[PDB]
């Protein structure tokens, strides 16, 4: 599959990763430094059969922030597809939602978007 | 009460969850459109220390849309909160990447919004 | 085309526009001069006729005579016609930031519009 | 400023003027999609921005249709011009077919482009 492994983003974030054999993610997701207040658990799912045509694989996972240390009432998804070869990629497109009153609801959802490599 | 249960979307979608102590999702997800038929497996996570303030409950989750019966390559992450009160509700908006090519990757991502709800609509 | 006139979102906002002939979209949008705001668009002014909606967009920059947010969001959607026509859009709202904040500058959300507010 | 001739990174070409009222006027030439030669685009920009270093937020609509084609769809580009050196426009983007109501979910592409003054 090519995904299982330690990702970094353009911020320096790190996606540490399983990508187990029925389409199940599992890992952490951290900062740059990976100081313990920065960790949290991510779980998601991809495709374990992927097209054999020169498309990538689709992908997609989330994190709550929320760990032992802090809560920032809020959850990231990350969606995109991974793509293979010696510049290894997986080309993300994100959304992260607060939790609001319902008269804050429209400002709830910031939208963005994540390129990570297998280099720092 | 609470995120654990059934739940259906504007479109009869049916989003079977499991809210886990330790902030976990997990469950089945049915959708009523496109490139899919019966169950497929979702996880995800949740905020389980809400505020008290007021506000909603963040979470988010993916589908990969493969099973036992089809693989449409491709995966959904619904991204929202959940809402309280005498007709609880799960408001979100999602992103659904389709494996592509380099060439067709410009067009490999749809965007919209779902709102889920105990009682069908 | 029945895009021009008074257009009410779910939240309270007016969308007064008017669809020109050669497919632009202008007019205001409001939330008195205060919290109005000019727009302006584009729509397609030769839609299919087999039931699918109109493709059309606009953008308001928060800025008028007497305030100014630096920022600016796009409306991107539909005008789908009828006895309860409505037009059904999806935003992007994106505020001036440095590039350290620039990660969080935009915000997504989404407005239907109806003739009756 | 703004105005002046920018490409994405696929090589789409924006030839934009921005006026003294905010108004944001000119031509798109699409690299890719259902499209061939100029179309014409409206949009806003911000024309009293910060002094604290922070970008100029603007927006932009193109509806595909010309003299030539019509693929009864629009997009938006809504971002920021960022000054400086090499000057750069940074946006994201929603872009909606018109359907029939049972086919509205699958309505709207999203994606982010960034634009500079050279050729990518
Ligand atoms: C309310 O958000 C937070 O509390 C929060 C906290 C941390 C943190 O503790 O860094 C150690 C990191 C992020 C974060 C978000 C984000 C994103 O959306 N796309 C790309 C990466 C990324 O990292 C968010
Ligand atoms: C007080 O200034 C305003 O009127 C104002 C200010 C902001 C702002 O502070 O963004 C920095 C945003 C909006 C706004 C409205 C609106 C809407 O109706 N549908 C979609 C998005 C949206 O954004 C309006």
């Amino acid at each position: 599959a090519g995904i299982t492994g330690t990702w970094y983003n353009q911020l320096g974030s790190t996606f540490i990763v399983t990508a187990g054999a029925d389409g199940a993610l599992t890992g952490t997701y951290e900062s740059a430094v990976g100081n313990a207040e920065s960790r949290y658990v991510l779980t998601g799912r991809y495709d374990s059969a992927p097209a054999t045509d020169g498309s990538g694989t689709a992908l997609g996972w989330t994190v709550a922030w929320k760990n032992n240390y802090r809560n920032a009432h809020s959850a990231t998804t990350w969606s995109g597809q991974y793509v293979g070869g010696a510049e290894a990629r997986i080309n993300t497109q994100w959304l992260l939602t607060s939790g609001t009153t319902e008269a804050n609801a429209w400002k709830s959802t910031l939208v963005g978007h994540d390129t990570f490599t297998k280099v720092k």
